[PDB]
C-alpha cells in the first residue's frame, strides 16, 4: 500500500495495542517498550535526522525484531507529519537496505520483496559477504546516509554496550546507528507481533526463532515436539489481534518450495512457543 496508508495502519496498531486493558505482565511489559521506543524516534531521533529524504535508511532483513520496529517506526512516522504540520502526506517510498547474501533462505527474500511492498519501501538490495563491507559499499552508493535504523537487541546476557544513538566503531563506516528496539525482550516481540495480526516471516511457524542462513540456523531445538511441552503465552492476542476482532489464524508468510525440501528432514512447535530470551539462538552457530 502506499506508505501513508501503511504509516497511518501501523498507527492504529500500535494505538490499539497500547488501550489493550487486560491483566497481564506481558501486555504491559510491551506497552511501555513501546512507549519508550517512540519516545527515541519522536524525541531524540526525528527532530534531528529526516525519516523521508533519505538522510535515515532502515535496514530491514524481514526478520521478527527488525518487522516489529518497522511498524514502530511507520506508526511514529505517521505522528510525525502532524507534529510537523504543527510546527511549521508525501507520496514516496521509504528508504530501506536489505543485504542480500548467497546462503540467505529464499522464504526470507520472498518475504522482503513482499513486505516491501506492503509497506511502500524504497528498497536497495545488495547482490548476493562481510556486513561492514556490505555498509561501506552501500554508504558509497548514498553518501548522504546519515543514520540507519537497526533492530538489533539484546539476546543473550552477554555485555554489549548497545545504545539508542550511538556512533559505529572504527571497524565499521562513519554514520550513526539507530537502535531503538535495544531493550525490548522476546516475549515483547511475539506479543505486539502476533497482535498486530501483520504477516510475519514463515520461518517462525517451522520453529526459527531467530533467522540465519541456511547454513548457520535451524529451527529452535527446545522446540522440538516430542522432547518439550511449551505452553502458548500469547493466546490472547492471537484471538484479539488487530483486525481479525479465524480467530486463531496465524498470518505466516509462504515457504519456499526449495526451503520446503530443506526442511523435509525436520516436529517443531512455531517460534512464538519460545519466551525464555536465553534460548533465542539456540538454532544459530
Ligand atoms: C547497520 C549495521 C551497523 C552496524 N555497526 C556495527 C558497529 O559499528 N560495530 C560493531 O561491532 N557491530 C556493528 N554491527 C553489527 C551488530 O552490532 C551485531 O553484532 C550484528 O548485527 C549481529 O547481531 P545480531 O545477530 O543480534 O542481530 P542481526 O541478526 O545481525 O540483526 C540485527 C539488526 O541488523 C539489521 N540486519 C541484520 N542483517 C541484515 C541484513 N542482511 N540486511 C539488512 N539489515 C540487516 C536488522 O535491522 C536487524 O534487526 C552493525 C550491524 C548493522 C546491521
Amino acid at each position: 500500500m502506499q506508505l501513508s496508508k501503511a504509516a497511518e495502519m501501523c498507527y492504529e496498531i500500535t494505538n490499539s495495542y497500547l488501550h489493550i486493558d487486560q491483566k497481564s505482565q506481558i501486555i504491559a511489559s510491551t506497552q511501555e517498550a513501546i512507549r519508550l521506543t517512540r519516545k527515541y524516534l519522536l524525541s531524540e531521533i526525528f527532530v534531528r535526522w529526516s525519516p523521508l529524504n533519505g538522510e535515515i535508511s532502515f535496514s530491514y532483513n524481514g526478520g521478527k525484531d527488525c518487522q516489529v520496529l518497522l511498524l514502530l517506526y511507520l506508526s511514529c512516522l505517521w505522528e510525525y507529519f502532524f507534529i510537523k504540520a504543527q510546527n511549521s502526506f508525501p507520496m514516496q517510498r521509504l528508504p530501506t537496505v536489505f543485504i542480500d547474501q548467497e546462503e540467505t533462505f529464499p522464504t526470507l527474500e520472498n518475504f522482503v520483496l513482499e513486505t516491501s511492498e506492503r509497506y511502500c519501501l524504497s528498497l536497495y538490495e545488495s547482490q548476493r559477504v562481510n556486513m561492514a563491507d556490505a555498509f561501506r559499499d552501500f554508504i558509497k552508493i548514498y553518501p548522504e546516509t546519515e543514520a540507519i535504523v537497526i533492530g538489533i537487541r539484546h539476546t543473550d546476557p552477554f555485555g554489549e554496550a548497545l545504545k539508542p544513538i550511538q556512533r559505529t566503531d572504527s571497524n565499521w563506516p562513519d554514520f550513526m546507528r539507530l537502535q531503538p528496539l535495544l531493550h525490548w525482550d522476546l516475549t515483547n516481540i511475539w506479543s505486539f507481533l502476533l497482535y498486530s495480526n501483520e504477516p510475519i516471516c514463515g520461518l517462525y511457524g517451522k520453529g526459527f526463532t531467530s533467522i540465519g542462513g541456511i547454513n548457520n540456523s535451524l529451527p529452535n531445538p527446545h522446540l522440538r515436539k516430542d522432547s518439550n511441552n511449551p505452553a502458548l503465552h500469547f493466546e490472547w492476542e492471537i484471538i484479539h489481534a488487530f483486525g481479525k476482532d479465524r480467530s486463531s489464524a496465524i498470518n505466516t508468510s509462504p515457504i519456499s518450495v526449495v526451503d520446503k525440501e530443506r526442511f523435509s528432514k525436520y516436529n517443531y512447535y512455531p517460534g512464538w512457543y519460545l519466551v525464555d530470551d536465553t534460548l533465542e539462538r539456540a538454532g544459530r552457530i
